[PDB]
């Protein structure tokens, strides 16, 4: 069967960080569900941009389990996903079943928010590092994309392509990742 | 007064190469609209990413006039906008006024359907290069980003942010474009 992908939308979520991922997990043949936190309606991200969910979160988080659970970025998103307990308990489950979680730019503060994979090396938008790196839960990185076993996380809006090729590299191998690269004229 | 984008959105456009574009724009302090070829309704893009316009281009073509008129890319996305006499007309105004326009991917097709800008040094995807080419309108280049003069076009969705970043700097300078790309996590 198709891998299957959720990804969480929250008002104030970087558009860049949630189209890039979800165009290009597509393009590898995943099967996406664009769930948006507060419901069924369209969401205003960070910089105006509307897009349309899915689904809301909560009819498809009833449709689980996912082979990964993807957290945008945009500060204001990543506030939202941290506050949420719907997402707590997604977030939860799925590293309980040691399912894949990515989340790039703010995104990965919500692993914290959500006492997430603690003691994982990870990275984040440079402006993000303090609030993620509050207690030392987790170590820093610098890359572009850092992947600790099943805690994928990247940098920024720039880093989103690396992102999400990461992502399908961890779910459909090296030679789709390529495969896939190739036709988006990159590097 | 703030520089004004028009971002022309059709069914089948790249997602990626239509919000790029708009995010990083509105980062510059453009105002940016993006208008619906075919009226204000949700538009679903080539990825399946649902987008809902901030304007129709019935509407927003009463607006003008624009300092930037952005094609995206994806293949029907661009030909649709190659076939709309709406797009024609924008693009030949915009051409006359000695303003810019800026395309993307496949989006640089529409030039040649709308006959603007012959005798132009362009780029495109490499899989739209044929269409582009046909009748030896224009001269091909394989650089990320191509400006000559009004006429900025660009290669695919690994290149959106170079492309974004031209139409940043064309408008409002090097200064304003290199603010703009350092919290994007590039280079
Ligand atoms: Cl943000
Ligand atoms: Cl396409």
């Amino acid at each position: 069967a198709s891998k299957r992908a959720l990804v969480i939308l929250a008002k104030g979520a970087e558009e860049m960080e949630t189209v890039i991922p979800v165009d290009v997990m597509r393009r590898a043949g995943i099967k996406v569900t664009v769930a948006g936190l507060a419901g069924k309606d369209p969401v205003q991200c960070s910089r105006d941009v509307v897009i349309c969910p899915d689904a809301s979160l909560e009819d498809a988080k009833k449709e689980g389990p996912y082979d990964v659970v993807v957290l945008p970025g945009g500060n204001l998103g990543a506030q939202n996903l941290s506050e949420s307990a719907a997402v707590k308990e997604i977030l939860k489950e799925q590293e309980n079943r040691k399912g894949l979680i990515a989340a790039i730019c703010a995104g990965p503060t919500a692993l914290l928010a959500h006492e997430i994979g603690f003691g994982s090396k990870v990275t984040t938008h440079p402006l993000a590092k303090d609030k993620m790196m509050n207690g030392g839960h987790y170590t820093y990185s610098e890359n572009e994309v850092e992947k600790d076993g099943l805690i994928l996380t990247s940098r920024g809006p720039g880093t989103s392509f690396k992102f999400a090729l990461a992502i399908v590299e961890a779910l459909n191998g090296k030679e789709v990742a390529a495969q896939v690269k190739a036709p988006l004229v990159l590097k």
